[PDB]
């Protein structure tokens, strides 16, 4: 995910790795104003501030500081402290958020003419950086460089001459700074240039927080600051460290401590409907906390993510006592067995605390070893007298947020895999594999699906696996270019490279013409590389799902990876063979959940995609749109859709061109984002909306209004599939 930073972290990131040969005035005089400040030692480290007029002003992400009245200008230091006296530490509104003024940035103040200020914004598409200057605008490609001398053609036109190397010179410096720290955003409003140089007078600005690993030396122990209206809190960075430590995905937000409703959800999709069914029932306000588990961690890290919940919603009474609510979508791959085993050592270690506070537990779950699951859970609670009411899958995932609400407890290619796709798997997973092979199995597949695999940590050899009851031996091999040339039948790549290694791997891939769609599993890959991938692939007509998915299923002919789960899903959603629908979504985990709710409302998916939850996905929702398009056996199509990006409205667009002809139907997930009174990201590194029509709501309307048949919520999905289904059955479209 972008995260926002302070301005005092970018100016301080700007002051020491700016690489510019113009003049940069007023480098490193700021000073932070907190309600500790020791004012000795302030003065006597910015000893300028006793010698010149300053600024002060708040710098806690609030954005039109002018406007709001919340910048002294142009004051001594004795006029800056009386300015702070009934600012500092007093509450303070702009917009819906409300919270305390307590973080204050002076500086210098600066003579200018009002001429002397420039407006300069660096922010990052799908097809490279934008730089707006006045408005002109100027694109840097993927991989491109900024010329000095395109800075004076284009961006200034409309610039005296003389000032016109200075500003080409910082801009040139300030692109270069934003590239190599990896900015998402950077804007400086304004940019005062006089004739002393140049001064960076305001700056906002985000960075591509996954890129912590390649920047760690620059950025330091760089701070991300919550929203305005809302605090951080010692229990979201320990989550944040068990992220960084750990290939699987944790995270945590506190919304209100105090609320009375907390989740556990699984899954960063399904994290987000439950939040949705949440707000839909009017428990916005009491909802504690947003936040998300996924990737397969382990019982230790479930242990640890679990207790961190149970200890913060046992910090005070709630008259009513207060509900946990254990949910998730039907897994592909998390061990649910090891994860609720985690959670119930939690639960057992907190028992007296739960009790005291008078908590009630519903627990909704599906995936590999579900069952033991949901036994060990319900165990607890017999053994602890903790009520947990538990659920599996055939209960409506969300509807245990009703029960626990709804009173107080008293063009690329077309066709991507069929029954002869021949694939190579990038690392060791052996259970991947297997898990594979037993899906071509139960679909009558004459032949394995995965036919070698790659590894350069380990020499070549081969590999035993099950084919059905016999066993079979798979090549595994070092270098990727044995691999190819020994199977030129091959042409789909599964790479399961970690987050760090990638990038080099599937940019290698992208080398062998026969591969010609690469699923990539690593979730965590730097924006800015993904886009590098997306280019070549572009390039060379190669069809990327992913990054940071579980892959997709092509019933009885394919299924990438882990996606679909042990062979009880696979035969519970009658997987091993086709229907008539298809689907496409960003949450890897809730397209299980639509495997299972396409089996029991049609004749069955006919191929499924997820394409994953980054910002810049390798295939669009549209593009696999079109593939159903133009698919015969493909008779309805359904969109599991995000708050975040406009990428749903070019289905819009399709269906009134034409182009799009066979039945939609939509949901987007995310309704919920827009009651909170501050900003909320969800688990997705890609769902976040900067505009009103990258919203859930906005995009379902849109949607709704061009002809998609779009359910009132996540609830209806499920009817007005089955609607749209026999509608087709009884037209004579679909024959079972
Ligand atoms: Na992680």
């Amino acid at each position: 995910s972008a995260k926002a930073i302070s301005e005092q972290t970018g100016k301080e990131l700007l002051y020491k790795f700016i690489s510019t040969t113009s003049a940069i005035q007023n480098r490193f005089k700021y000073a932070r104003v907190t309600p500790d400040t020791d004012w000795a030692r302030l003065l006597q480290d910015h000893p300028w501030l006793l010698s010149q007029n300053l600024v002060v002003k708040p710098d806690q992400l609030i954005k039109r500081r002018g406007k709001l009245g919340l910048v002294g200008v142009n004051l001594t230091l004795d006029g800056v402290k009386s300015w702070l006296k009934p600012r500092l530490g007093q509450e303070a509104t702009v917009g819906k958020a409300t919270g305390f003024l307590k973080n204050f940035l002076i500086e210098p103040f600066v003579p200018h003419s009002q001429a002397e200020e420039f407006y300069v914004c660096i922010y990052a598409t799908r097809e490279g950086d934008y730089v707006l200057f006045h408005a002109q605008k100027l694109l840097v490609g993927v991989d491109e460089k900024l010329n000095p001398e395109d800075i004076k053609k284009h961006l200034l036109v409309h610039a005296p001459e003389d000032k016109k190397e200075i500003l080409a010179s910082f801009i040139s410096g300030l692109f270069n700074f934003y590239e190599d720290l990896y900015f998402t955003y950077l804007e400086i409003n304004p940019l005062v240039v006089t004739k002393d140089g140049v001064y960076v007078l305001d700056l906002a600005a985000k960075v591509d927080a996954t890129a912590d690993y390649i920047c760690k030396v620059k950025w330091g122990d760089i701070e991300f600051p919550p929203p305005f209206g809302r605090e951080a809190y010692p229990e979201e960075a320990y989550i944040a460290d068990l992220d960084a430590k750990s290939g699987a995905s944790l995270k945590l937000t506190l919304l209100n401590p105090k609320g009375r409703i907390w989740t556990m959800v699984a899954g960063g999709g399904a994290s987000v409907v439950y939040s949705d069914t949440i707000g839909d029932l009017g428990g916005v306000n009491e909802l504690a906390n947003y936040g998300e588990y996924s990737g397969a961690p382990s019982e230790q890290q479930t242990y640890d993510y679990a207790k961190t919940i149970l200890s913060l919603m046992t910090r005070e009474k709630h008259p009513d006592g207060k509900i946990l609510i254990i949910g998730g979508s039907i897994a592909n791959f998390t061990n649910v067995a090891a994860t609720f085993k985690g959670i119930v050592r939690a639960i057992r270690d907190y028992q007296g605390p739960l009790k005291e506070h008078e908590v009630t537990i519903f627990v909704r779950r599906g995936g590999p070893n579900y069952q033991e699951g949901l036994r060990v859970m319900g165990e607890v609670g017999k053994t602890t007298g903790i009520p947990i009411h538990v659920f599996g899958t055939e209960t409506h995932m969300t509807a245990i947020v009703g029960m626990a609400l709804g009173h107080r407890p008293i063009g690329k290619s077309t066709t991507l895999f069929s029954r002869h796709t021949k694939a190579i798997v990038w690392g060791m997973q052996t259970r991947a594999v297997q898990g594979m092979l037993d899906f071509d199995y139960v679909c009558s597949r004459d032949e394995p699906s995965v036919a070698a695999m790659v590894y350069p940590f380990t020499g070549d050899h081969k590999q035993k696996f099950y084919w059905g009851h016999k066993e079979i031996l798979i090549p595994v091999f070092k270098n990727m270019a044995d691999a190819m040339r020994k199977h030129p039948e091959v042409d789909v790549l599964i790479n399961f490279a970690s987050l760090r290694s990638a990038y080099d791997s599937t940019m290698e891939t992208m080398n062998y013409a026969q591969i010609r769609t690469i699923a990539i599993i690593a979730e965590g890959i730097p924006e800015a590389l993904t886009r590098k991938l997306i280019k070549k692939a572009d390039q060379k007509g190669v069809t990327i799902i992913g990054p940071a998915t579980v892959g997709g299923i092509k019933p009885g002919c394919f299924k990438i990876g882990n996606t679909g789960g042990m062979l009880d899903n696979i035969l519970a959603s009658k997987l091993y063979r086709p229907g008539s629908v298809a689907y496409v979504s960003r949450s890897g985990g809730m397209s299980n959940e639509l495997n299972n709710i396409i089996s029991r409302t049609t004749d069955g998916v006919y191929e499924g995609v997820a394409i994953g939850g980054d910002r810049y996905p390798g295939s669009t929702f549209m593009d696999h749109v079109l593939r159903y398009q133009d698919t015969p056996g493909v008779k309805m199509i359904v969109v599991l859709g995000e708050i975040g990006g406009t990428e749903e409205y070019k289905i819009c667009r399709g269906i009134k061109e034409g182009r799009l002809t066979k039945p939609i139907v939509c949901w987007c997930i995310g309704t919920c984002a827009t009651m909170f009174s501050s900003e909320v990201q969800f688990g997705h590194a890609g769902a976040c909306a900067n505009q009103a029509s990258e919203t859930a709501v906005a995009k379902n309307q849109a949607l709704k209004e061009a002809g998609v048949f779009v359910p009132r919520s996540f609830d209806e999905l499920g009817e007005i599939i089955q609607s749209v289904y026999e509608d087709l059955v009884a037209n004579g479209v679909i024959v079972p």
